[PDB]
């Protein structure tokens, strides 16, 4: 039925041209040795990309799907949903959103200037005229960094974003960002992935495994889940969208952002060229999360009743779903996931490997992690997330003149400080590199780190500082990551992290606080923390 792409053989060109890495790498230098091993995605290998992504969609839907649909219809029905003003859209607009082709850029728009502000009104108001002429966007490599994965065939190539104009960024949330805050969580309730931290994510996970008689559990993914959205598929998104309680206004505008951006479009280099046309979903448009969470909700949905999955529990993260329903044999259990998996493959939503029935909680993994135990002291079974520690650990060794790595360091350490990798290695590094800088109370992002112990209390609770007997599969991956980037092994961590514990509690005050709850576990003779004060009063609702 359609090309996700058409290509010219244009170049895809970088902005700010990819950095080669030092010759020393003095942040990180001690935390690993293999730093040949960690790379980052340039454009000279996004051509290899957009092959990967360029192929023919064809879509075969069904009663089910057409059944699932109506429902979604319906929830979307009890949403009313305003119009943002031209200024309200402006102060969402994040400080180093990529500037316009009109001479202003995100501080103009923040600030409310006189010229973006009326450009911005010409551009709303070409929306509500026209409702046909395809809107231009660029096409960029995007740049992240991974280990090399030699059984995955060496490196990574790029991720592709595409964008339209800041103008019409600014008109997207004028007419959906109230949609994007409500929609997702009134069609899916429950299932919605966003809407909870680590913790939370583990208990529904548990609460969904516990009330199945027999239970079962798989997950879900496509790589490229973007390109198999097809132009019906953002025209039903829109329908869904109108199914809401809008204002006129705002109904004009999103028919026409659907039929003039996010349906498809032309795309250009930085360079300035004609690039190719997309027929499929746009990286970088308001809609994208929402979309490719609601749409791939639909389709799953629909195909586990193709399927016959039996009594469903669903969480969906965009691309990345899990579910766990009541087994009905593990013969008939493999027979539903082919018929799954042929009834996705139909809905034009193939997976990356297929999909595989597990009977085991530690074993399903999404939004890239899973769930996993670990026995406190005397016994009691913790549960906790976590997830493979090697792209975190290439991160966390990624310096060059125009980026550091610490940043990176404490947002690992706060999402998974229960795990044992973040408390046996990352907190052990962080907490060394910041004393022999004497930055300890430098506020990262945000952040101060020496309020680590009431945050981890607050987020994770006093179990993240207890966590006793790790499992297997944990031990295994951690131990096995460590050797993988040549960083030492746990047992050399031990010992720094003593040194550091130390350090930090002569150093008195909040820096003491910090030695006693993370590094507890580096002590045979453990102090007993008890709750902080400081912890209650405190609200992160924000984060997660």
């Amino acid at each position: 039925s359609s090309m996700s792409y058409s290509w010219t053989g244009a170049l895809i060109t970088p902005c700010s041209p990819e950095e080669e890495k030092l010759p020393i790498n003095p942040l990180s230098n001690s935390l690993l040795r293999y730093h040949n091993k960690v790379y980052c995605t340039t454009s000279k290998s996004a051509s290899q990309r957009a092959k990967k992504v360029t192929f023919d969609r064809t879509q075969v839907l069904d009663a089910h799907y057409d059944s699932v649909l109506k429902d979604i219809k319906l929830a979307a029905s009890k949403v009313s949903a305003r119009l943002l003003t031209l200024q309200q859209a402006c102060q969402l607009t994040p400080p180093h959103s990529a500037r316009s082709k009109y001479g202003f850029g995100a501080k103009e728009v923040r600030s409310l200037s006189g010229r973006a502000v009326n450009h911005i009104k010409s551009v709303w108001k070409d929306l509500l005229e026209d409702p046909q002429t395809p809107i231009p966007t660029t096409i960029m490599a995007k740049n992240e960094v991974f280990c090399v994965d030699p059984a995955k065939g060496g490196k990574k190539p790029a991720r592709l974003i595409v964008y339209p104009d800041l103008g019409v960024r600014v008109c997207e949330k004028m007419a959906l960002y109230d949609i994007t805050q409500k929609l997702p969580q009134a069609v899916m309730g429950a299932s919605y992935g966003f809407q909870y931290s680590p913790a939370q994510r583990v208990e529904y996970l548990l609460k969904a495994w516990a009330e199945k008689k027999d239970p079962m559990g798989f997950s879900y993914d496509t790589r490229c889940f973007d390109s198999t959205v097809t132009e019906r598929d953002i025209r039903t998104e829109e329908s869904i969208y109108q199914a809401c309680s809008l204002p006129e206004e705002a109904r004009t505008a999103i028919h026409s952002l659907t039929e003039r951006l996010y349906v498809g479009g032309p795309m250009f280099n930085s360079k300035g060229q004609t690039c190719g046309y997309r027929r499929c979903r746009a990286s970088g448009v308001l809609t994208t999360s929402m979309g490719n969470t609601i749409t791939c909700y639909v389709k799953a949905l629909a195909a586990c009743k193709a399927a016959g999955i039996v009594a469903p529990t669903m969480l969906v993260c965009g691309d990345d779903l899990v579910v766990i329903s009541e087994s009905q044999g593990t013969e008939e259990d493999e027979r539903n996931l082919r018929a799954f998996t042929e009834a996705m493959t139909r809905y034009s939503a193939p997976p990356g490997d297929p999909p595989r029935p597990e009977y085991d909680l530690e074993l399903i993994t999404s939004c890239s992690s899973n769930v996993s135990v670990a026995l406190g002291p005397r016994g009691r079974r913790r549960y906790y997330l976590t997830r493979d520690p090697t792209t975190p650990l290439a991160r966390a060794a990624w310096e060059t003149v125009r980026h550091s790595p610490i940043n990176s360091w404490l947002g690992n350490i706060i999402q998974y400080a229960p795990t044992i990798w973040v408390r046996m290695v990352l907190m052990t590094h962080f907490f060394s590199i910041l004393m022999v800088q004497d930055t300890l109370d430098q506020n990262l992002g945000g952040v101060n780190p020496l309020d680590l112990p009431a945050i981890i209390e607050r987020l994770h609770g006093l179990d993240a500082f207890s966590m006793h007997t790790y499992s297997h599969h944990e031990l295994t991956r951690v131990a096995s990551a460590l050797r993988k980037l040549g960083a030492p092994p746990l047992r050399v961590w031990k010992s720094r992290a003593r040194a550091v514990r130390a350090s930090l509690i002569s150093r008195g005050g909040k820096a003491a606080v910090c030695g006693r709850y993370l590094f507890n576990w580096a002590v045979k003779t453990k102090l007993k923390l008890t709750p902080l004060p400081e912890a209650r009063l405190l609200d992160l609702s924000s984060w997660f």
